[PDB]
């Protein structure tokens, strides 16, 4: 399989501009006829070269001549000499009940559901299958009454019937041009929640929300959600729907999390489905940050598309921007702010340093399904966030103004969105486009002096990438450092030099450069990269007590939180080192005081205490360090709880008790209580034994709410307490019918800390809940023990590997884009130790050698062996 390379782009030898589809739906076959307007814009002699897979030609026609001029060759079907404006038309058959892969369509339970994203239209039928060809669809579906009485795709119905021998129809327009990955298709029975959203210039817009028969009880959070969505991207970014329907459709089986198919949202039902004993807060809060993503690509992604795949992050990094901005302005910006910084610095940090390293706009594509990452999406919203932080939110909104009306019903480029930014604002970009072209993480070191005798503070800061295994060449980039001083009061002293004030975001520019400020009267505790103003590793030689100072004193919450992620940092890796030479976990007092002070602080906000309070993931501990020891940080990340449980017990039991809350309500003021009352929980589950069973059985049976029952069972598990066999066993018999919440049960297995973890996790490979036929199950059990229990995965008899090369084995020729996700563990061998990395690397070479070995996998095993 041959890679693609950015720089190979070139504008398409025909368009087409109009499609006409028709679907004979049936599960085992489906005919489809396609029939497309097609202009040439290349060379008259240019064949058109058309995209498919797995499809079974039926027939090709010119207007309606029975074409000869072809031929079919390995992924598509090549048309000569044809006239400059046609009429093509195809019949094929394909076989939605064969396609485990999940890709084109497939089946969904009883259902039939398409994905498309991102070459997914070629396995329905043979097309342009590129996104800078847009075309006006219409689609014609015939199916089985009885089976499908609700036969959907994009847009509005213009054409109905009936049929004879039980078969109806249903013919939809969208009048929006399109690129085909935006197509979707949907039948089957359903129950459908339907409401309305009126717009602020008056268009109405009916709000149709489809689930499985049985789950209307769960579908209102989710409409709420869409309205939310709705009216807040008009206040915010002055936007409204350009449509007269809005149908979601939630579907059991889907690789990924939703899917933005114009005017007919697929939505995996994990982001969907949620009532008060099914789903946690936080569950919550993501079907809302989800439900809004989609809803947001309206505009950044559907209006505006990409020119090609390699510009993913055009729509990807500006849409989770956006989701984030809607978190954030509706809920805790600081909580907000926080977790996305922890999925920096832990999980996308990890990525950089891979193998599978790229930039934000990548240049060399094999599987095109390899770059829906943590890269293009979440780095991709910290260099959108870069911009905004750059112009500020009125140049920001020009910008955003400029692009749609110049892009407005086409396919761009990120430099094209980056254009309209500089143009709109004038603010010059040109050296920040490198963030689009560079891949791996900046290090920005500062050093610091203060001169007592001129009251200057002087700010030497410095920038690195390291090189990584994609690129051999790197250079500076522009760096939005953002800084603020206190004075030892905990005011903020102005920023100022010669006389005028100095804004607070530096611009770090240079391998090396000095900044100097004036009247600093009193040396000061600087707070630095505030609001992890750039994607970067920050280097600073932080005494503890400008730590504690920080938590103590700084105006911003995540200044707080951060701070104290630093100051856990030091003994993070102190106590790894220590576990590697077989000693007790040490830690200095007046750092389990910094952390009592915090417990006990009345004015902190309690959604930033939780925070402060939830311990650096095992992820994002193995950041700190070059090579990963997982079990010494497994090991450390609990015997620091344990310190803290036991230093800070009487605190925590009395914050614990001081906020229970009788009444269950999804508000943000009681999630944030109820985040500090189960952060303290998770401490108190570690301390002695005997008060942890009781307060942990006893939150588990008296819960209300799932989120207070998952809470006191996840600790039971992570502490090993007496009740946790029972609470487990209660959990299964109560919920095993429903695999959304099994889900939370099977990730508890896997990331269980018990010796015998492996061989329970492979005896649930056999649970009534658990099927290799279901994305989420396999990622609930198979890629949470792979990925998040990285001392069970990183066993030092290999265990781990060898179980995760048998579930690829199947997944391989399963569903590849699932196989391509649980990979990831093991394609970061050479962050590992000799052995580990030796065992890794076979497991590798046994993949390597898979008969019909997937481009997925093909992709990720040939750069992590190199
Ligand atoms: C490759 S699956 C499609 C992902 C979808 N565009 C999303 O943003 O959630
Ligand atoms: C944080 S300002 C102090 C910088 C340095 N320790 C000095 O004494 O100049
Ligand atoms: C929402 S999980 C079920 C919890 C309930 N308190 C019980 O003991 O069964
Ligand atoms: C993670 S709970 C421990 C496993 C439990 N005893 C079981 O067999 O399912
Ligand atoms: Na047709
Ligand atoms: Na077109
Ligand atoms: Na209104
Ligand atoms: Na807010
Ligand atoms: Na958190
Ligand atoms: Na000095
Ligand atoms: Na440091
Ligand atoms: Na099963
Ligand atoms: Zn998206």
């Amino acid at each position: 399989p041959q890679a693609k390379y950015r720089h190979d782009y070139r504008a398409p030898d025909y368009q087409i501009t109009d499609i006409d589809l028709t679907f004979d739906l049936d599960a085992q076959k489906t005919v489809v006829t396609a029939v497309s307007q097609a202009v040439r814009h290349g060379a008259s002699d240019a064949p058109l070269r058309l995209n498919g897979e797995d499809l079974k030609l039926v027939s090709v026609h010119i207007n309606d001549e029975p074409w000869t001029a072809w031929k079919e060759e390995e992924g598509a079907l090549v048309i000569s000499n044809l006239p400059e404006r046609f009429t093509l038309k195809i019949i094929n058959e394909i076989s939605p009940a064969a396609n485990t892969a999940l890709e084109g369509l497939y089946q969904s339970g009883d259902a039939l559901c398409t994905q498309c994203e991102a070459e997914g239209f070629r396995h329905i039928t043979y097309y342009l299958d590129r996104p800078d060809v847009l075309a006006r669809f219409t689609t014609k579906i015939i199916a089985d009454k009885i089976k499908y009485p609700f036969l959907l795709s994009n847009g509005n119905r213009v054409a109905q019937g009936e049929l004879e021998n039980g078969r109806h129809w249903v013919q939809w327009q969208d009048p929006f041009p399109k690129p085909c990955y935006l197509f979707a298709l949907v039948a089957g029975d359903f129950d459908v929640l339907r409401d309305t959203f009126t717009t602020r210039s008056g268009r109405e817009v009916a709000l149709e929300l489809y689930v499985d028969r049985g789950n209307l009880d769960r579908a209102p959070w989710a409409m709420t959600s869409l309205k939310n969505s709705m009216k807040w991207d008009e206040e915010r970014f002055g936007l409204e729907y350009d449509l007269d329907i809005y149908m979601i459709v939630a579907v059991d089986f889907f690789n990924a999390g939703a899917m933005e198919n114009k005017g007919l949202n697929i939505f995996n039902s994990k982001y969907v489905l949620a009532r008060t004993d099914t789903a946690t807060d936080k569950d919550y809060l993501d079907i809302e940050r989800v439900i809004g993503h989609e809803y947001f690509h309206n505009w950044t992604g559907n209006r505006v598309t990409c020119r090609d795949w390699f510009q993913l992050s055009l729509k990807e990094g500006l849409t989770v921007f956006r989701d984030q901005e809607f978190s954030s302005d509706l809920g805790s910006r600081a909580v907000n702010r926080i977790n996305n910084v922890r999925t920096m610095r832990g999980l996308q940090f990890a990525e950089d340093a891979s193998p599978m390293a790229h930039p934000i706009r990548p240049d060399m594509v094999i599987e095109m399904n390899n770059f829906y990452t943590l890269t293009v999406y979440e780095k991709g919203a910290e260099v959108i966030r870069m911009i905004h932080t750059l112009l500020g939110e009125e140049n920001f909104q020009k910008g955003m103004q400029l692009y749609f009306e110049r892009h407005d019903g086409s396919a761009a480029t990120c430099d094209d969105f980056v254009q309209a930014m500089e143009d709109a604002s004038n603010v010059d970009l040109s050296h920040f486009r490198r963030w689009y072209s560079q891949s791996g993480t900046p290090i920005v070191t500062v050093k610091d002096d203060y001169n007592p005798e001129t009251e200057q503070y002087t700010l030497t800061i410095s920038q690195r990438t390291p090189a990584t295994p994609d690129q051999a060449e790197k250079q500076p980039l522009h760096i939005p450092f953002a800084i603020e001083l206190y004075d030892n009061e905990g005011k903020v002293i102005p920023l100022q030099k010669g006389g005028h004030p100095v804004n607070s975001v530096l611009n770090v520019t240079q391998a090396e450069q000095t900044f100097v400020f004036d009247n600093v009267y009193f040396q000061p505790v600087p707070a630095l990269l505030c609001e992890f103003s750039a994607p970067v590793k920050l280097e600073y030689k932080w005494s503890d007590q400008q730590l504690t100072f920080l938590m103590r004193h700084a105006r911003n919450d995540f200044s707080r939180w951060d701070a104290a992620q630093s100051l856990l940092a030091t003994y993070i890796k102190l106590n790894v080192a220590r576990h590697q030479q077989g000693q007790p976990l040490s830690l200095p007092v007046h750092v389990a005081d910094a952390f009592r002070a915090v417990l006990l602080d009345e004015k902190i906000d309690p959604a930033l205490a939780a925070e402060i309070l939830t311990l650096p993931s095992v992820n994002e501990m193995a950041e700190l360090f070059d090579i990963i020891d997982p079990i010494a940080i497994a090991e450390v990340r609990e015997a620091l709880t344990r310190t803290l449980a036991t230093e800070l017990a009487d605190e925590l039991l009395a914050i614990y008790n001081a906020n229970y809350q009788s009444e269950y309500r999804v508000e943000h003021e009681d999630i944030a209580k109820r985040t500090l009352r189960n952060a303290c929980l998770r401490f108190l589950a570690f301390g002695e034994t005997h008060l942890a069973d009781v307060l942990v059985s006893k939150q588990f049976h008296e819960a209300n709410n799932m989120t207070d029952a998952l809470a006191a069972l996840s600790a039971a598990v992570a502490a090993q307490l007496p009740c946790r066999d029972a609470l487990m066993q209660e959990y299964d018999d109560k919920w095993h019918q429903n695999g959304l919440v099994m889900d939370k049960w099977f990730i508890l297995q896997a990331t269980s800390p018990a010796a015998n973890v492996l061989e329970t996790v492979r005896g649930l490979l056999q649970h009534r809940s658990f099927t290799m036929s279901n994305p989420n199950r396999i990622r609930s059990l198979i890629g949470a023990f792979a990925g998040s229990n990285p001392a069970a995965f990183h066993a030092e008899d290999g265990s781990g590997y060898l179980f995760l090369v048998e579930m690829l084995t199947d997944l391989n020729s399963r569903n590849p884009q699932v196989a391509s996700r649980l990979i990831e563990p093991l394609i970061r061998l050479k962050r590992y130790d000799a052995k580990r990395q030796e065992k890794m690397r076979a497991a590798l070479e046994q993949l390597k050698g898979l008969e019909n070995l997937s481009g997925d996998l093909y992709e990720k095993i040939t750069k992590a062996l190199a």
